[PDB]
């Protein structure tokens, strides 16, 4: 039922709003009028309102709801129709209102922009007034520009203005940058070409044919880039690409400069790598070390033996080799054609070649000097081994059973048979430390590993003696077992007495391995 009221509402609304806006066509915003674009809408506004004076009385006709007051089903079927119609009209109205609130906008706005546009064309006449470099295209541009501005004198005109903005932007985007642009194709293009060719002209005191291929070619690339830049600018193309080309060129140039400074470096490095050949004679003191190698005649004659007199001569071989590499390097260097830079890789090796050999001859200096000390610590070791052997030899008393019956005439017949070797050592004149060291590796762990076992045997004998010394003859089955130990020990067997005192631990307290072993450890 209330739908009827809503129907009145969206009728009063549309009618009053349309009355107002149609009333607001001649009595408002009437200022400005183009006799072309306006006469289009001066008909569109008519027919658009001619619609609503036909499509609203259709709604008036369709007020059958007044009669259809008996049903509620046929109601909405002839109601939503109408409401959607009203929506269809008022959606076609606000479209118009937006149309006009643009035409009145797209005039009054652009009417305030032509001021700035003319203001800019006043500052482009001036900026080309005083100019003759590159002022052939500028004339054409200014000309067409002012032709356009002369043409603008509605919406089409707005568009033309909006064109002229961008056009102006391009005009001073030109007039600003182009000054410096040509200014490099006159004093900064040959300004660098001259500096580089005269560069080579100077670098004719430090340059080779090896670089007569990858050197003079980059100028053949540059001399292209320049003409490419020119063909860019002088043709309708603009700062874009060309301003990049200048960068590319600059990169090329300074790359070349770096390449030159690197050979200045290679030239300067030699002056610190060929006074290293001054030390190449300071290490030619072979005949000063081979005189130090004439104290073989007085002592340590193993210098004259292998693995010692050798190696040094091999370092004389190495010194000959590097000595030849030097002459080859200088020979290659001192040519009628100038020197260059590929030499650096050929000397970095040589610095190492001396760095090593020097340390080698140093090592052999040390080796020679050490021998005089080697036959001292050796004398210490032997003079000690004698003491050890003595004391253990005397320790081999008191133990009523002759120790290691098999290993007695074995590890003691190495006491005499590895001292007569030392007789041969410190009696030799000149002696040799190899003959000494050999009969010392054969002296180590053959004196000790014969004293350890012996001391363990003495310990064992004293122990067992003090064990049976607590032999308890008062027992009947322990005594007769104890007798089976004496008869076993007085032979020549080291296990015969092992299970011996194990019996003496299986009839005596748990502290049997501590009964005697403690008293002994006192």
């Amino acid at each position: 039922k209330i739908y009827a009221e809503i129907d009145r509402l969206e009728s009063w609304k549309i009618e009053i709003l349309n009355r107002s806006i149609v009333e607001e066509m001649s009595k408002i915003k009437h200022l400005k009028m183009t006799g072309q674009t306006e006469e289009f809408f001066e008909k569109w506004r008519e027919e658009w309102d001619e619609i609503v004076t036909a499509h609203m009385p259709k709604v008036e006709e369709l007020l059958y709801d007044a009669e259809e007051n008996a049903d509620k089903y046929r109601f909405k079927k002839a109601n939503q129709v109408l409401v959607h119609i009203d929506d269809l009209l008022t959606a076609a109205e606000s479209s118009i209102e937006k149309i006009l609130r643009e035409i009145s906008d797209l005039v009054t706005s652009e009417e305030k922009s032509r001021e700035e546009i003319e203001q800019v064309r006043e500052r482009y006449s001036k900026s080309r007034k005083n100019l003759l470099a590159y002022s052939h295209l500028y004339g054409e541009l200014y000309d067409s520009l002012e032709k356009d501005l002369d043409e603008i004198w509605y919406i089409t005109a707005r568009k033309v203005l909006l064109e002229q903005d961008r056009n102006l932007e391009r005009l001073q985007s030109y007039i600003d940058d182009v000054p410096k642009l040509l200014a490099d194709c006159k004093q900064t293009v040959p300004g660098q070409i001259a500096k580089l060719k005269d560069g080579y002209g100077e670098m004719k005191e430090k340059g080779y044919k090896l670089e007569h291929i990858q050197l003079d070619k980059e100028l053949e690339n540059l001399s292209n880039q320049l003409k490419r830049a020119e063909h860019v600018l002088m043709t309708e193309l603009d700062i874009d690409e060309a301003s990049a080309i200048l960068q590319l060129i600059d990169e090329n140039i300074q790359s070349v400069y770096q390449q030159l400074e690197g050979e200045v470096e290679a030239g300067q490095s030699v002056l610190s790598k060929m006074p290293e050949l001054i030390i190449a004679y300071d290490k030619l003191k072979e005949e000063k070390e081979h005189t130090k190698a004439e104290t073989e005649l007085v002592k340590e004659s193993y210098r004259l033996t292998a693995g010692e007199l050798g190696k040094q001569q091999a370092f004389e071989k190495r010194l000959d080799e590097i000595g030849k590499l030097l002459s080859s390097v200088k020979d290659k260097l001192d040519a009628e054609h100038v020197a260059y830079s590929l030499l650096v890789e050929e000397v970095a090796s040589i610095e190492k070649q001396i760095e090593e050999v020097k340390k080698e001859h140093a090592e052999y200096r040390e080796n020679l000097q050490a021998l005089r000390k080697e036959e001292l610590q050796a004398r210490e070791t032997l003079s000690n081994l004698k003491k050890t052997i003595s004391e253990t030899a005397r320790l081999l008393k008191t133990s009523n059973i002759p120790g290691i019956p098999s290993h007695i005439q074995e590890m003691l017949e190495n006491a005499h048979h590895h001292i007569q070797e030392t007789v041969n050592q410190l009696n030799e004149l000149p002696l040799n430390m190899e003959e000494a060291g050999a009969h010392l590796k054969q002296a180590e762990d053959i004196v000790n590993r014969a004293s350890r076992e012996s001391e363990e045997l003495v310990e064992q004998v004293i122990l067992i003696e003090k064990i049976i010394q607590f032999g308890n003859r008062f027992r009947s089955q322990n005594h007769i077992l104890s007798e089976q130990l004496k008869e076993a020990e007085r032979r020549f067997y080291a296990f015969d007495y092992d299970d011996s005192y194990e019996i003496a631990a299986a009839a005596v307290e748990k502290a049997a391995p501590g009964a005697v072993e403690k008293i002994k450890a006192d």
